[PDB]
């Protein structure tokens, strides 16, 4: 029904590629990509639980939440070592969840020629797996 | 030593005003400010805790949460809906605490001329009381 | 709605004075006073929770608690080692609450000429209470 | 020590259970040691304090255990409001011991077919049965 | 039912304990009721289950209450690895049922001196002493 | 470091098949097997923990655990209704888990010819599991 506390990694169902903060940069506005699969610390993701159901995400020693500055269709999910964004994690098939930020669904952007796209909010296209680390 | 989990109200020992969201307005960029006391929603504060140490602060009801988009000097503490900044909440004195976000300490700014003033982040001046609801 | 389990500074609205164990006397039979804010040990009272919502206040490093020998109109609200009495701290207003022991309120008493007097029991709200975080 | 629980609480030395007589709930209702029942007056809530000791409270009756003068001969009572911070100590495997103030609770058989309050002394283990 | 924590189980109808046979942790080793001791063979740790049922391990001895067999019968043993998920039920306010699939657990009092296992009949109850 | 408390699908990492209780089966006896993905009761396991580390594996609904009758090289994993098996889950490399019991590691046995295999313990880590939350 929800997604416990834990640290996981976060694959797209789609494409296969997992959640992951672009170089693993502790800057803000380093954005939130997916990215082949290599199971680092940039790729871990904490869930916080939240007593009115919503989840917020930070990355294994980065210490970098999932953040949106607006949360508008388009926005980008990036990295924030102090800001985060509250999240709705929402069942869609056993294993298979969708992640939004002010009702609006993350939508998974797969790289184009080497170069990682950020995850944006759309006007569920993008399901996710939640793999325990 | 820290502040648990709860609902409080936030009073600066300076000025004995309260920590106050402007107008109760739930709107993104909302100024938090300081004010006379009035105990309504827009003044009480829920207390969560991370496992980190830090804190997060919400409003009853209008469940906007005290949030700085830029983390410098001079940045004001608003309300957001959806995103919230993680705070260290420190002890200064029995009593009287301190509130930072990203090693900035919140500067309680008195109301001018019949208008409330946002906190800002200096580069102690200003001490908490956390009252329980 | 509820005092949650901490450690506060207790401070009378009416008065802005502070519950206080008189001279910080750990022995039976000392007043639990309202006094000039200090912030010591004897001004900290740690609120224990009871799952029937009663709450238990005891003093930091003194370990004296709240403790009524006599639960009636008049008497008097001491601090004890190894006795204390199950309150009941009822909101009023926000951020305000009052104290009661067996049903009956308790009632601040600010100091005379310099010396400190009993918190006591009024007859079946007049005294209400800040609970400040240490 | 003694988990977090509500227990029956038999004495070794007898088999008699802590029993707060007559199910009494008034102030100074003495404790005693009595033969089995298993009801209310016989069923003690043990809350646990973060510094390690104990409070015991009767189910329904909402008396606690209670020394008012926690001196040698002290009696235990039961008190609606009021409570004893008590040490429940464990010496053999299975069997405790309680204390208030450093003075050991002794239980008191019936004398004459009377119940006797259990006292402080200056001998007496308990078994904790869940309930 | 029972809380979580470690206990001497004592079978009321015969005053003995529930026994892990020599304190041996080997598979297939007899749960059987014996005089009472409260070595770690005799302390049973409770664990508590979200559908309601528990389980049953020995202290140190990590051996925990196990039936092979669920049927008429068959013998409560210990086991390393393995483990029965049982229902302890209240019957008495400080007594309590012990089964396994529906079936309760018949405490076999020792025949010429040597221990019975427990076994499912298709009549005993415990008290659950916290040790 | 830890697998926690929760409801997973498991897939075996070599194989992408998924932890399953053959044919949603609830009697004794029946092999734990790998099989296509399904997301049915069958390949839901509730993750319980204990406070020594192990771990309890029990399908939902069916109310089948995790179970292996003879702990030997060779033994079979299957479900069963009141019996279950401690197991030790430890980590390998970032999300990807060993699973073992008695300290023989399960081994995940891939169909053949359209039949399921029961997992099995090797003798004294070729078989890797992912948990996948529900
Ligand atoms: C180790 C490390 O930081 N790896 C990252 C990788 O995970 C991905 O974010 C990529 C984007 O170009 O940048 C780096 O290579
Ligand atoms: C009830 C309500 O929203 N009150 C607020 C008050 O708390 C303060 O924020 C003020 C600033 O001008 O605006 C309103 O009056
Ligand atoms: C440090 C200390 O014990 N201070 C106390 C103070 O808190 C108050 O109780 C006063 C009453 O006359 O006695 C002392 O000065
Ligand atoms: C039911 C009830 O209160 N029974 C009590 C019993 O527990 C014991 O206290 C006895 C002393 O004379 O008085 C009554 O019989
Ligand atoms: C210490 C120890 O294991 N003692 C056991 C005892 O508990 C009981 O199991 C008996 C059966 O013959 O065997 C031994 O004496
Ligand atoms: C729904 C159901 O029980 N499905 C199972 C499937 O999961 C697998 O175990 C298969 C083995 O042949 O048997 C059934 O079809």
């Amino acid at each position: 029904m929800s997604i416990p506390a834990g640290t996981y990694l976060i694959r797209n169902v789609e494409s296969n590629l997992y959640l992951d903060l672009r170089g693993s940069n502790p800057a803000p506005g380093t954005d939130a990509i997916v990215w082949g699969r290599t199971g680092n610390n940039n790729q871990r993701w904490i869930v916080t639980t939240h007593s009115d159901g919503t989840r917020t995400l930070e990355t294994v020693g980065i210490n970098s939440s999932a953040f949106i500055a607006t949360i508008q269709p388009g926005g980008r999910v990036t990295g924030h070592p102090n800001n985060e964004t509250r999240l709705t994690i929402t069942n869609v098939n056993p294993g298979e969840y969708s992640i939004s930020a002010g009702g609006l669904l993350w939508l998974a952007n797969t790289p184009v020629g080497g170069t990682g796209e950020a995850v944006t909010l759309q006007a569920a296209q993008s399901l996710w797996v939640f793999e325990a680390v």
